[PDB]
């Protein structure tokens, strides 16, 4: 995949440069999957300048490479990606350290920028330009911060696809790794997102901002309180037992820790049993689709690339062709398909 700087040279990274793109195209198809990367996020001037002295590739793009390999769900190879792999493929680097929420350019009061949702909506429009005016679906994809950002931005992107005149696209959401819970930590994580949406100048969306109101928007990065307002068709992965969800909580056996890990599994279990794509193995990992073994892991003896053809399918039950599959066993590595 070849980089393209943005036209628009104010759409930009934190400290100013201008974001991007890197885009392969294949002009025998109409699919187009655009693919946002992730990498925690910085919330204080404090904590942002830590990132930038060692993290500076997400925070600017100075330094970036003129191309990029596409592995996993962005390999054009059908043995390395049996879903997608003729499809329009595009990666968007994650620059903006703002779990791509943000809307407010660097000033005289503001050391940074922190315009991801900008740098969403900014990449559709010089795309339309460059074969995406003739697409039918646009699948929003991406991996932990960019996982929650597929949740927080596809109905925008949708309305803003409708509102250029292009209602015939269909856009839909691929969430890995984003689904994230506010629970009570092992030892002694809502706070740092609720100064971070301050601090960025966050922007959730309109039905969920409306439901909790001034204040209360840092509930909106939570999948179980957003996805149920959204309209837009959208598939969750998550491994049960996340690795960056038990960092939060303090984990790294005795009864204690055995009935908390257990506890945490069937909450996640529970906050998906009304998600009808969705895709959830009883593994400690994090992040799948843009690994190149991303084949390997099956939940009810289903793979994931053939999930998500199950659910384009549906989206034209099926007999041998699933769309939710969750793991019911409850402990880490119970399922014996996880990653070693
Ligand atoms: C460039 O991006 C900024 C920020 O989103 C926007 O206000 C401006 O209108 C854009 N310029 C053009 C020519 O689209
Ligand atoms: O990037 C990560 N972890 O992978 O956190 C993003 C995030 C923080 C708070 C709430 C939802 C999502
Ligand atoms: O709030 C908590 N638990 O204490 O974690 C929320 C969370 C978990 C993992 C990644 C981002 C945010």
């Amino acid at each position: 995949l070849r980089l393209h700087l943005l036209l628009n040279t104010s759409v930009t990274c934190n400290d100013g440069s201008p974001a991007g793109y890197y885009l392969k195209e294949s002009r025998g198809s109409r699919r187009w999957l655009l693919f946002l990367e992730g990498g925690w996020y910085c919330f204080n001037r404090e904590n942002c300048d830590s990132r930038y002295d060692t993290m500076r590739r997400l925070m600017s793009s100075r330094d970036w490479p003129r191309t990029r390999t596409g592995t996993g769900i962005l390999s054009s190879q059908p043995e390395e990606n049996p879903y997608w792999w003729n499809a329009n493929m595009v990666f968007i680097p994650y620059c903006s350290s703002d779990v791509w929420s943000g809307a407010s350019s660097k000033s005289e009061k503001n050391e940074y920028a922190f315009m991801g949702a900008l740098i969403i909506q900014e990449v559709v429009r010089e795309l339309l330009g460059r074969g995406l005016s003739g697409a039918k679906v646009l699948l929003l994809a991406g991996s932990s911060a960019g996982g929650t950002g597929v949740l927080l931005n596809v109905d925008r992107v949708a309305e803003q696809l409708e509102k250029l005149g292009y209602p015939a696209i269909q856009v839909r959401g691929l969430a890995d790794s984003g689904w994230f819970l506010d629970n009570k930590q092992y030892r002694h994580p809502t706070e740092a997102i609720r100064r971070g949406i301050r601090y960025w100048n966050g922007v959730v969306p309109e039905r969920c901002r409306r439901q909790f109101q001034e204040g209360e928007e840092w509930n909106c990065f939570f999948g179980y309180k957003v996805y149920p307002t959204l309209r837009s068709p959208v598939f969750v992965v998550q491994w049960l037992f996340d690795e960056a969800q038990l960092t939060v909580d303090n984990v790294h056996v005795q009864e204690g820790l055995r009935l908390y890990i257990q506890n945490l599994g069937r909450e996640l279990r529970h906050t998906l049993k009304d998600v009808p794509a969705s895709f959830a193995p009883a593994c400690l990992s994090h992040e799948i689709i843009i690994r190149s073994h991303w084949t390997d892991v099956q939940v009810k003896g289903t793979s994931l690339p053939r999930a998500l053809h199950c659910w384009d399918r549906s989206l034209h039950p099926l007999k041998g062709c699933p769309v939710h599959l969750v793991d019911s066993c409850p402990w880490p590595h119970c399922n014996p398909s996880c990653p070693t």
